[PDB]
């Protein structure tokens, strides 16, 4: 049962907003147990049966994953106005977190992030989920050790032209191997500490640049066989991108070569 009686959440301050209303933070209270951190999604506007329909789908589409890097649901109040409780990740948006802990973290770390986000990935290739909206400003952080994907109804676009594949950007293809394509793009945001990708250039020019072979240029103190990696997942060819299993297990090794 995800009902949850409304009297066990304590509202707390917007941490953001998403299409159908106000991001809060929050705490969700329990007998016998610690006060949880939770991020509360709010409906301006709920009842109305499609709207307050499709915000709840959002909730259902969470429901099925159970991972330790993505976000997890607690539960909904159905009533309303009709919440949606989740984890709370206390520290934030990655992008942020990058820009400001820039001289505290160690390359060791950036590394464990793009590692702990690729197994996440590679969950959901497994349920043949397909994201669609991978990128650093849809990662959460936990701790400094732990990150995680974001609400996916949350992570709804920004079409992330800068972001996309160009089967995606060409013939609206969505594909575990177009996730791959953002995925390397994420990799990249997360070395360059949160810098977004081609800085100062027109969304329409983007696909000229990638058609002609422009890629991303090698991050200052990224590791060769990282940037290598990465490179393969900026194939133009879908098929010879790696997939997220693989991913998985060479970030692992590098990231253990960095340590
Ligand atoms: C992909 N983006 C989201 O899931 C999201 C976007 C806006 C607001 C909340 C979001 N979701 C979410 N889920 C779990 N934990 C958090 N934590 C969180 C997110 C924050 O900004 C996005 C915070 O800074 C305003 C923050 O500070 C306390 C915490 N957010």
């Amino acid at each position: 049962d995800y009902e949850i009686q409304r009297e066990r959440i304590e509202l707390g301050r917007c941490i953001g907003e998403g299409q159908f209303g106000d991001v809060h933070q929050g705490i969700y209270m329990s007998p016998e147990n610690p006060a949880m951190a939770v991020a509360i999604k709010t409906c301006k506007n709920c009842t109305s049966d499609s709207v307050r329909e499709k915000f709840l789908q959002e909730a259902l589409t969470m429901r099925q994953f159970d991972h330790p890097h993505i976000v997890k649901l607690i539960g909904v109040i159905t009533e309303n106005p009709v919440w949606i409780i989740m984890e709370l990740c206390t520290l934030g948006e990655l992008r942020s977190f990058l820009q400001v802990r820039k001289f505290s973290l160690d390359l060791a770390s950036l590394i464990l992030y793009a590692y702990q986000l690729s197994t996440a990935l590679a969950y959901l290739e497994s349920k043949r989920f397909v994201h669609r909206d991978i990128a650093a400003r849809n990662v959460l952080v936990s701790a400094t050790d732990c990150v995680k994907l974001g609400d996916f109804g949350l992570s709804r676009y920004m079409l992330p032209i800068k972001w996309m594949a160009p089967e995606s950007i060409n013939f609206r293809r969505f594909t575990s191997a177009s996730d791959v394509w953002m995925f390397g793009v994420c990799m990249w945001e997360i070395l360059m500490h949160g810098v977004k990708p081609f800085q100062g250039v027109k969304n329409n020019d983007v696909i000229g640049r990638i058609e002609n072979g422009e890629r991303l240029p090698m991050p200052p103190n990224c590791p060769p066989t990282l940037y290598s990696l990465m490179t393969k997942c900026w194939a133009y060819d879908p098929s010879r991108r790696p997939r997220f299993t693989e991913l998985k297990a060479q970030l692992s090794t590098i990231l253990e070569e960095e340590k």
